[PDB]
C-alpha cells in the first residue's frame, strides 16, 4: 500500500490540459500522483475533453482522511452530457503522510482516463 | 598459392517505422487501429529506427506529409514536413529533433480535408545520414 | 555449388549446405570469416546446413562499410578449408550486400478527426425544355418555320414532340394525352382529343401513332379536320409526362 | 451570406458573391462538390462571382436523384474552405432544386384548314 506503490510524475494529467486521445488500459496496481499535475484524483465530475482524454473521469464522493483504512469508491465517468454515464471501480487508501494511493483498474472501454486537481 | 574467387552479392531493407504517441513528450505508443480526436487536440507522432547500425546513421526526415487516404501517392498531399524543414506558414508546427539523433519526433495540430474527406493519413520518406562524414542538422529560416 | 545469403535488418548470414560440402570433398567443414574468431556454426533450416553470422556493423567481424550516394555497402570475404592449413588452392567468398538510405513508412493506424459544422440549405427549382414542332413532310424529317400554315383538310398532318432538357438517358418523354381546339388558350370548352388517356382514341380510322413514350421524343399521325361551325383555325395542344426508365416502363 | 442558384434546363450552378466572402474572411476560397474534381472557379455577369457547375443527372459529380410521384430532385452538397485543410467552422452549403414532371406544350404556328 504507502510503502509498495508506482508513482506517476505527469503533468499533463490536470484538469487544466486542453484535449487528447490518452486511454489507460495497462494502468495496474496503486499509484501515487505526483507533481504538477495534483496529488489528488478529482472531486467533481470534470467538465467534457479535459485530462488530457475525451471523456474523463472523477473519483465521486470525498476523499477518506488519516486513519480510514481501505475504502470502497466507484469512480465515474463523465461523457455526453451525463457526468458518470460509465462505472469503474477504485479503491481509495490514505496514508501516513500528506499522500494518497488508489487502486487503478482499467476503464470498461477506452478514451477514458483519470485526472488531478491541481 | 593460387586462389579461386566466388563472388555472390544481395540486398536488404533496413527497418523504420512510424508511431501515434498518446501522450506530450512522446512517451507510450498507441495500439489502435483507428483514433477519433477533435480538431482542437494536438498530435504527438515519431519514427523510430530498428534496422541497426545506429552508431553511424542518424534518421532523418526530408519529406513527411498527410494524405486522405491510404494511397500514399495521392495527388492531394499537405506538406506537414516541406523540404527538410518544418512548415512555417503554419504556426502550429513544430519539431523536437530531426536528423540529431537514431529517432525523430513532431507534433501538428489536427485537421480535416476540406471537401468530402472524413480520414486523415500520415506518411513520411525517411533519408539516413552518416554522423561523421557529412552534416546533417537541417536549419531554415524565413 | 549453392549459396543462400539473407542481408536481414542487422545480420548478414553466409551459408553453404554441408549435403553438399561433403561430396565436394571436404570431409570437416572450416568456416573462417575476414576475423579468424567468426567461426561457423551447425544450423538446420531446411536440411542440415553451415553458416557464419557477421552483425551489420563496422568491422564487428572484418565487415567494412563503403559508402555511397544513394546505398551502404557492407562488404567481408569468406573462407573455406578441409582443414587447419590448406596448401592447395585457396577459397574466398567475396560476398556483400548493400542497403538503401531513402524509404518510406506509413502510418498503420487511420486518424479521424471530428469538427463541428453548419449546414445552410438552399433550394430552387427549374424546368426541362420541351418544344413542340410541325412537320410537312413525311417520316418526320422536316420541320415548318414559318408562322402560319395553311393546308388542304384532306392531306395529312404530322406532328412530333422532342424533350431538349438534360438527363436524357433516365427519362423516356410519356405523352398523356393529346387534343386540338380553336383558340390559344387550353381552356376552350369544344376539344379534339387525339389520344385519350395515354392511348390513341381508335373511334376515328384515319389516326396512327409510331414511337410514342419510348425514347426522348414522341410523335404522331392524324389526318387534318374541320371544327364545326365557323372555326378556321386549328390550335392543337398536348401536355407530357416523365417517366423513370428503370422503376416502371412508359409503353401503353 | 448570399447564395445565388439558376436551375437550369440541363445543369444546375451555386454561385456567391467574392465581395461578400472576402469580407467573411476568406482571401482565397476553395468551392468542393461531392467530388473535388468540380472546383469552383470564376465568372462575371454583374459583379465577381465564384461559382460551380454541376450538370443536372444522376452521377456525373456526386448529384443524389431521388424522385417521387410528382418531382424530381437534383441533390448535391457544397464544400467551402479558406485553404485545403479545414480546422475550424467547417461550411456545407447543401443545395438541391427539384423539376416537376408534368409540363405542357404547345405549338407557335397557327393553323388553317379549308373544306371544300
Ligand atoms: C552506389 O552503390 C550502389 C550499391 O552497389 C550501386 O548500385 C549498384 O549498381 C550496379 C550498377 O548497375 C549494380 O551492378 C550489378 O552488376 C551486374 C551487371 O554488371 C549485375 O549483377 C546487376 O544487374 C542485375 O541487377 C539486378 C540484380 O540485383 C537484376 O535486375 C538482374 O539480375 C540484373 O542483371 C547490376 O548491374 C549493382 O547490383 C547495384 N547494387 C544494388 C542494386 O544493390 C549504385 O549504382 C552506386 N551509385 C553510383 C555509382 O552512383
Ligand atoms: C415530391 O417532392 C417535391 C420536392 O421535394 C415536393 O415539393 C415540395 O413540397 C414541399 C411542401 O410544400 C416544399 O417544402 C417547402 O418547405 C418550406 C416550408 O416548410 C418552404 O421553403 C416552402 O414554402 C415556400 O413555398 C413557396 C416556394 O417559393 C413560397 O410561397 C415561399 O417561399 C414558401 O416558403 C415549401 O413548403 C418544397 O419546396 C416543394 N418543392 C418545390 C416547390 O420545388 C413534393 O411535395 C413531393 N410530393 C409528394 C411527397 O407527394
Ligand atoms: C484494489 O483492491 C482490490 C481489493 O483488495 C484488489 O483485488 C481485487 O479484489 C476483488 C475482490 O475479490 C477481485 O475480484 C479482483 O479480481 C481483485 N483484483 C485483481 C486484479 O485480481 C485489486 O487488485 C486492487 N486494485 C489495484 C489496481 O491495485
Ligand atoms: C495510388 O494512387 C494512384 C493514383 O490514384 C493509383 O492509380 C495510379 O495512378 C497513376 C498516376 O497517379 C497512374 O500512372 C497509374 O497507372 C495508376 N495505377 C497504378 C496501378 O499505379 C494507384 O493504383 C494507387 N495505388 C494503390 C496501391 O492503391
Ligand atoms: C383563355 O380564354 C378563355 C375564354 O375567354 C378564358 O376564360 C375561360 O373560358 C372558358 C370558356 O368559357 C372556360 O371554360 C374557362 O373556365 C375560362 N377560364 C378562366 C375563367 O380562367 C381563359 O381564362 C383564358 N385563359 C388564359 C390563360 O388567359
Ligand atoms: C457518486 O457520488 C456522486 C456525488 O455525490 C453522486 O451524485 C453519485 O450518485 C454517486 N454515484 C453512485 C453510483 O451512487
Amino acid at each position: 500500500p504507502c510503502q509498495a506503490h508506482r508513482t506517476l510524475d505527469e503533468y499533463w494529467r490536470s484538469t487544466e490540459y486542453g484535449e487528447g486521445y490518452a486511454c489507460d488500459t495497462d494502468l495496474r496496481g496503486w499509484y501515487r500522483f505526483v507533481g504538477q499535475g495534483g496529488a489528488r484524483m478529482a472531486e467533481t465530475c470534470v467538465p467534457v475533453l479535459r485530462c488530457n482524454t475525451a471523456a474523463p473521469m472523477w473519483l465521486n464522493g470525498t476523499h477518506p482522511s488519516s486513519d480510514e483504512g481501505i475504502v470502497s469508491r466507484k469512480a465515474c465517468a463523465h461523457w455526453s452530457g451525463h457526468c458518470c454515464l460509465w462505472d469503474a471501480s477504485v479503491q481509495v487508501k490514505a496514508c501516513a503522510g500528506g499522500y494518497y494511493v488508489y487502486n487503478l483498474t482499467a476503464p470498461p472501454e477506452c478514451h477514458l482516463a483519470y485526472c488531478t486537481d491541481p
